[PDB]
């Protein structure tokens, strides 16, 4: 008769002022622990060095052995929830007086009840020791049938919060407002419902689906209907579903068990049913329990596959006889949560047991503002200094960007601002700094979001100012990428959508490749680049699901560019010579663009060196509306290009004018401009070592090595394209 | 801790009193009886099974000096979720007769001879006891086809001496047995050879006509109070969502019982809710929250589309709606009159001629149910897999009047290139023809398929029974590119800008439905960015427009469609 | 046996001598203990991951009082023999926190519920002490990604059972851990997750001056009486080393060693081995010796070729030598000059005449790792 592990309920009898700081400990395990009824004794969550100081001898044998009576003002400080694990330690240290203590009122109203005639007696006249902080419910002490809350937060003069004893002429009480409890010493904190934003139509069908099966069971089951006993959450990881669950545990006056992780099955055979029967009977034998079963696709996986062979088959099987053996009397409500919605056995998801099934999706502009807006009043006002605007502009900004994406931004900012304070005012204070706007931008440059981590693209930085091309390319990139996403508004109100296709063919090596590159650079949204045969697999199907991942990366992380370079190595499929796979892979990637699910937001960008070679499905409008020529550069573009490149070099000392050498190289183009550059600067080294300038005869003589590959013939046949397009 | 607290009576020292109805107080919890008034619409299939079951539980004389085979078992199947558990409890009930049997999650034993031992005791005492209905579900769990090798294990000795002792206490002798599974084919040949299981009866899901019915009776059944009774919206609440089987009523039901507490805690401030009434609005959003379990395992479902939204050539919308609502309708016609429908169309054409989007709206209109398939989806790395998920995407999730499936490129599978033997794609391609030649009437799948590139399409897959229905979905004429042109410029100002929409059509010629949407787009964006919101069009925009585009439908597809369309007949 | 032999402690015995030795005899080779400056040319790195161990582990209040969760897990990824294994052990033995091996994959058992149990029990042993470090090796492979058709079942298992204990119902309490792996894809998506996995460190290539560092940083390792070496003759060398890595340094410092220590007993027979020097004429032939890491999975040899070997126009020679060494050999004028090489040669012309010879050539002496490709290879 001696359990390992200790289990909390809350007193039955009401808060009336009296028999408070008394957990009510069965005589046996006294016996047992050797500790008498008058003690100090400290009960904590499985470690943490929990300490509560308060002994007392339950009544009879009514009380369970195994759990422990908890009064709620004592429990708070502990943040136990009603099943918290409870572990006995009888050693013990007695604690010296309190010579200074302050109250807090917990609501915005302060210096309430200065006289204290009657509330001396609650907090004062109790011979238990009193810890540091707590919540108090007070019952009713202001009229105008309106309850108040007291908190008190600085207490002085191993244990997670060392135990003051106070007396009523030991020292004076200095009453004030300083919100929740300080802070200098951990202490753990309730989750209310405002740290979740942007998931208020869920958050109020979750609260509801939680509150009439537990606290009006009877009541809903009046009208003739079973009340619902199993809520199902799915959606990207890292969203929010966990926060979702700690919090209607937090808020919930019901018993709450943790079975999430695997640990429920055992080597041994019957104790992984064994455990979850007398988890489900301890549930339902208390009355009001909750239960949360996190990644229930690894507890329960799906049958259809060979995977759930023998184990997990038969433990899915006791899991739903067990699930439909409860009835509608008891008040327990099963809460899972999952990453993957499908992995779920299809028998749990049934109208009977898991009809309640809530989606939570990528936040949008208006919920990542909320979140952010929220992040930043949890954060303490002093600390910041970005105001509504900024937070809204930052927000926009984020385009993929999650919860969790939101939160490690924020810690970023908060790690940046510290480093530039450090860096900057020679070895100060860090609590002195505030973030700013630069630094959140810093961390926004470091930090990628979650969705873009499976992919690794090491590019370097180009921007639009480098490509000094023809403009009404990067115009119409322009128009297509920003304009959509900065004003939908009007897009919404004219009743129209983005294209999202481009079709860059032109001369090999020109600009097709660099604007992506600088659309990568100078867009501030994420990009995915994806090679023309990179795809293909020796597998049959492995192309496929590739594919598959591919965009269902790209739609899950929000609206992007996707770079299809050298689409035109798997279109052509006109006969037999080219395998299957090339014609799957065209079909899959149709099946992608446009098939029966619309794409919103996602661009599709697509660079080729030979249009024809494609089949005329891709060139229908809907795929790659958009067609640029992407000819060779102009004088102006070719000039440009001379500059940039010469922009190091000594311009004025060697007296060239950029100008008889960009009329001569007409017939060029924009890849071989760079190279003649980079000839005339190698001739420069080698003709005197280290040089600073650029001769006349290092051009020329880059110049005549230069070999002309944009033939007349190629030209030709891309402008009878083009005529043909119209 | 008891069902219900028991008490003392007396004969002169309390009072007897009789009021109220035939209904108990629901405080106690206890259950309710099941007759067979408490299902409707299945009762179609309820006669057939009632009357078949009924003559052998009743005076089974008749067949006693034939000497045939007697008929023991009716082989109840259908579609997930259609209510056969709740048919078995009221013909259980109903019959007021010994109901011995016990389901199990495929019950073993761990030892050799006790696994079948249980099973000799049970029919022993079957046969001693004599029940007059026994129970036996998930017959495919318990005893599936010996095909796989995996599924032959354990349940092949334990379903041979089943069927070897089934066939006893001949001629007198009720001893009938009830076998109700899930899945239909995966059940054993064998088990299904012998005669009792002739009949074969199997319950569709609840459609078209006494949905309504269903829907009061359940309403009736939960509370006769404190709810709304009105046939039209009855009415209305059946046929939208064809689709939802009589468990996704329920689920419905218990979301509109769900959204009425909220509205009522929400207005009144936690209120008792014995006074509450249900309205239509909550019956609404339980419709458009519930989700149900018909369109699950998928996750995605299609673009809303109407009619009004899609204007095109009459003939191929009324031939489309001639082949889909005459069999789906009704089937007793067909079955009577001997009328074979193709139960399958090919659409072809030229790229962006609206082929998929008149499947979308044909699933939208008629089906209320769309079941998206993609070809090379189905094919997976393992050899086998390919097989089994084309099996299952074909058998499983098809539904009778609801669902129908779509191809959206069935070129890419027939066709092997250059494949001697032993190819994925070819063993797609003869599952696809083995489990599509045996069907022809079947339950109304009347499949849709649509292509792009026919000449692969006629792979050893074209077939009399399937080519029968040819559609040669053209590009758009003057009058529906006009209707395309006006649809898309409603959301601008036509009148202000004073343009009538009759040049524009005309010039486009040979354009199509996407080319002009694309058009308009096109200038609705560039007037959006030349002067930001304006809310109107030039004719400047329209030209600046009109280069974008990038000539239209060529001749010679066309011309080699028209080929294809001739040689086809 | 009993690794160092103990003494005895007497007052007036001991007669107790001051000499000017950080460290203590080698004769016991007792193990020496890492510091920060064994690990060279990673300086930003190093810094980054001080920081993001340290203020998780230490005065926690800075994070408490701005309301940010602290960061849970840090993952190192790179490729092999970058410095990973020995920046973990480094950090381990300076941070006075404790530590859990879990080296690798002996968490899992034949038991079904023994490799969760294990990975719990782990978890309550480093939230049982505030201050502690999870050092996990070789991740891929106990957590792989869970979206393969090769997963399995317990590896999805152990991959839940991980996500579990990082993140949950239960908090984590000011406990970092740290992981260090060569194939960051093969990390299930779900670890790396900015509230488990934050914190990512890409350990590349070291370049040129990195080398350098890490050159010098062993030699001051070393002993300076043991090798004579000026600190332009350290750079050239490690100029020399292209391809080469941290471990690929000490291999060529032990091959100059053995080397050395073998052209001594050449020289002189029966001579003491401790008493050589190492020069940079040893060092050279040990580096024309060894093989980079890069290179071994590249198996081909030719007959050595010299440039005085190729007959023909010496403009081609001049022409591929400025496009080859000139990046290299002076870096600093095609920085100022903002240019780059160009990167390309065709050789068309009439078979046999110097295009495979050329290549030769420039495999035999053109310093820099050689690759070999056929077209229907
Ligand atoms: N709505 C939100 N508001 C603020 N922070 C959020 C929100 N959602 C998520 N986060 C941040 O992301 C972290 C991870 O979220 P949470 O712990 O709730 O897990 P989850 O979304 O259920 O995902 P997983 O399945 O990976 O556990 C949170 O600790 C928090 O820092
Ligand atoms: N207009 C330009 N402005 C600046 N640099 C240019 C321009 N055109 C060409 N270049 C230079 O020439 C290089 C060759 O162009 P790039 O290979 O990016 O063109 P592409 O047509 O997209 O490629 P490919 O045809 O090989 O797929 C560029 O990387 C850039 O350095
Ligand atoms: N005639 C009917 N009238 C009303 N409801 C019906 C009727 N037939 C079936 N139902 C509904 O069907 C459900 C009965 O579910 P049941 O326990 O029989 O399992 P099931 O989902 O049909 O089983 P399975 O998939 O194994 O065939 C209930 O929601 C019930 O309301
Ligand atoms: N009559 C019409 N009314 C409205 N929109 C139309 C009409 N005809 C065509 N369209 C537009 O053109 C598109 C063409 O259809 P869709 O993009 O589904 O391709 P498809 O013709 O089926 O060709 P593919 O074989 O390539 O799939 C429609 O989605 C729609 O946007
Ligand atoms: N920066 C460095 N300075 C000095 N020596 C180094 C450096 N980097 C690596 N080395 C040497 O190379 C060896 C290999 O490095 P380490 O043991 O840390 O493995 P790792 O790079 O993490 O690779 P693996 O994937 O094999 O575990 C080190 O033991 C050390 O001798
Ligand atoms: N200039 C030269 N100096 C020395 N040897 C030469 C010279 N030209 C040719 N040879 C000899 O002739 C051989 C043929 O030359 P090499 O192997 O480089 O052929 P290649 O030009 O690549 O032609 P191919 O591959 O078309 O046969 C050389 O390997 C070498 O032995």
């Amino acid at each position: 008769k001696l359990p390992a592990e200790f289990i909390t309920r809350p007193h039955p009898s009401k808060d009336h002022g009296k028999e408070t700081c008394t957990a009510y400990i069965h005589p046996n395990v006294l016996s047992s622990l050797e500790i008498n009824p008058g003690s100090f004794c400290t009960v904590g969550k499985i470690g943490e060095n929990g300490i509560l100081v308060i002994a007392r001898a339950g009544d009879e044998e009514v009380h369970p052995v195994n759990v422990i009576t908890l009064s709620t003002t004592i429990r708070s400080v502990g943040n136990l929830i009603l099943g918290d694990r409870l572990e006995l330690k009888k050693a013990q240290v007695q604690p010296p007086y309190a010579t200074k203590v302050t109250v807090g009122s917990l609501q915005g109203y302060n210096i309430l009840e200065c006289m204290e005639e009657k509330v001396i007696q609650k907090l004062l006249d109790d011979s238990g020791v009193i810890m540091p902080g707590m919540i108090f419910q007070n019952l009713k002490t202001k009229a105008g049938d309106e309850s108040i809350d007291v908190v008190i937060t600085d207490a002085s003069d191993f244990y997670l919060s060392p135990p003051f004893i106070f007396r009523k002429g030991s020292t004076h009480i200095t009453f004030s407002k300083e919100t929740q409890a300080n802070r200098k010493y951990n202490l753990p904190e309730p989750l209310s419902y405002a740290a979740v934003g942007g998931l208020d139509k869920e958050i109020e069908s979750l609260k509801s689906a939680i509150e009439i099966p537990l606290h009006q069971p009877t009541l809903f089951s009046s009208f003739g209907v079973s009340p619902p006993r199993g809520i199902l959450l799915h959606g990207p990881p890292g969203t929010g579903k966990t926060m979702l669950l700690r919090v209607v545990a937090n808020t919930s006056n019901a018993h709450v068990l943790t079975i999430n992780g695997p640990s429920i099955v055992s080597k041994y055979l019957g104790e992984t049913e064994a455990a979850l029967r007398d988890i489900f009977n301890e549930a339902r034998k208390y009355q009001p329990s909750i239960i949360f079963i996190d990644q229930i696709d690894s507890i329960a996986p799906n049958r259809a596959n060979d995977d759930s062979g023998e184990v997990e088959s038969r433990v899915v099987a006791t899991l739903l006889t067990l699930m439909d053996g409860m009835g509608a009397a008891g008040k327990v409500v099963v809460i899972a949560a999952t990453n993957r919605p499908n992995s779920v056995d299809p028998a749990l998801r049934r109208p009977g047991r898991f009809d309640q099934e809530v989606e939570i999706g990528i936040p949008d502009v208006d919920a990542r503002f909320d979140i952010l807006t929220k992040q930043f009043s949890r954060m303490s006002s002093d600390r910041h200094v970005l105001d509504s605007e900024a937070i809204k502009y930052i927000a926009s900004k984020t385009h993929g960007y999650v919860g969790a994406d939101l939160t490690a931004l924020c810690r970023e900012s908060v790690m940046k601002t510290i480093q530039r304070g450090l860096g900057t005012d020679a070895n100060i204070d860090k609590f002195s700094l505030k973030v700013t706007l630069k630094d959140v931008e810093s961390a926004m440059v470091d930090i990628r979001p979650s969705a873009m981590r499976e992919i690794f693209l090491e590019m370097p930085k180009v921007y639009w100012s480098d490509i000094g091309g023809q403009e009404e390319l990067k115009t119409k990139m322009k128009e297509m990428i920003q304009l959509p996403l900065e004003a939908s508004e009007t897009f919404a109100r004219l009743g129209i959508s983005a294209p999202k296709g481009v079709l860059l063919y032109g001369p090999p090596g020109c600009s097709k490749t660099l604007t992506a590159k600088a659309l990568a650079t100078e867009s501030g949204i994420n990009f995915l680049a994806v090679k023309g045969p990179e795809i293909f697999n020796k597998y049959v199907g492995e192309s496929e699901r590739a594919i598959r991942e591919i965009f269902r990366k790209a739609r899950s992380a929000a609206p992007s560019i996707i770079f299809f370079d050298q689409i035109d190595a798997l279109s052509p499929d006109r006969d037999g010579s080219s395998t299957s796979a090339a014609n799957h892979v065209l079909t899959s990637l149709l099946n992608e663009i446009d098939g029966v699910e619309e794409l919103k937001g996602v661009v599709i960008v697509a660079a080729t060196n030979r249009p024809d070679e494609i089949d005329a499905a891709l060139l229908r409008p809907g795929r790659l509306d958009r067609h640029i020529y992407v000819g060779p550069p102009d004088v102006n573009a070719r000039l440009e290009i001379l500059k940039k490149c010469t922009k190091k070099f000594n311009t004025e000392e060697s007296g060239v004018d950029l100008h008889e050498l960009a009329d001569r190289t007409e017939g060029y183009s924009g890849a071989e401009v760079v190279l003649l550059c980079q000839e005339a600067g190698l001739a420069a080294i080698m003709e005197d070592l280290d040089v600073a300038k650029v001769e006349l005869r290092h051009f020329e003589k880059a110049f005549k090595g230069i070999a002309r590959g944009i033939t007349p013939e190629m030209l030709s046949y891309y402008e009878e394209f083009a005529l043909r397009s119209g």
